[PDB]
């Protein structure tokens, strides 16, 4: 029996909202956000991890294009292959494509594996968010209603299931019966509800939220 509502922020597993600026690095912020929660679950410490590390180092071999887009799954594979990712403090975000500056001396997390969830299955996504932690997802954010969102449960009839923006599902619930996914964005804390958007849940894979979910794990 899953909880009716989940909010990983209340459990100390979510870092402060980040601001990607003019660099299309949402995939990198989605990936580090998911791994940040697993690091807290494993070690008890909450540490912001380096999105810039992914932008600069998880590149053409991983199909990623830095400030021009990428995949959360191949970001996880880079962290696995590299045997680490630096802290955000040591490798801070510059919103630019740079040469790789990874230094194992400042490693703050590792990744053992990642799991992809089946396309469009919001029931499986709910289970993963409840039982595993925050889940990286793509959404279709190419709608003014999306970036103009201020509060409430977001529903856009013109939304598609084809994703183009990486975000992090940190919980779920309902607002007076309107079910939602609790989504951490990387557009700063003045977007939406202090940086978050509550997106329609169980409305036919609204905006592609459950099209391509994935989450990392840190295993002993
Ligand atoms: C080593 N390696 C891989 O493992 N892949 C993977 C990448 C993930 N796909 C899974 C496809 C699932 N899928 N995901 C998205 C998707 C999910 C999240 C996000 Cl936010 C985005 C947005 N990202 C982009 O639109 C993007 C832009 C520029 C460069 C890369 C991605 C897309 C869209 C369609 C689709 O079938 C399998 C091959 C590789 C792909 C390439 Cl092109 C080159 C090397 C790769």
């Amino acid at each position: 029996i899953l909880p009716d509502s989940v909010d990983w922020r209340e459990k100390g597993c979510v870092t402060e909202v980040k601001y990607q600026g003019s660099c299309g690095a949402s995939w990198a912020f989605s990936a580090v956000g998911a791994l940040e929660a697993q690091l807290k679950l494993k070690t008890g410490k909450l540490v912001s991890l380096s999105a810039q590390n992914l932008v600069d180092c998880s590149t053409e071999k991983y199909g990623n294009k830095g400030c021009n887009g990428g995949f959360m799954t191949t970001a996880f594979q880079y962290i696995i292959d590299n045997k680490g990712i630096d802290s955000d403090a040591s490798y801070p975000y510059k919103a630019m494509d740079q040469k790789c500056q990874y230094d194992s001396k400042y490693r703050a997390a590792t990744c053992s594996k990642y799991t992809e969830l089946p396309y469009g299955r919001e029931d499986v996504l709910k289970e993963a968010v409840a039982n595993k932690g925050p889940v990286s997802v793509g959404v279709d954010a190419r709608h003014p209603s999306f970036f103009l969102y201020r509060s409430g449960v977001y529903y856009e009839p013109s939304c598609t299931q084809n994703v183009n923006h990486g975000v992090l599902v940190v919980g779920y619930g309902d607002l007076n019966g309107k079910e939602y996914w609790l989504v951490k964005n990387s557009w700063g804390h003045n977007f939406g509800e202090e940086g978050y958007i509550r997106m329609a849940r169980n409305k036919g894979n609204h905006c592609g939220i459950a099209s391509f979910p994935s989450y990392p794990e840190i295993l002993q």
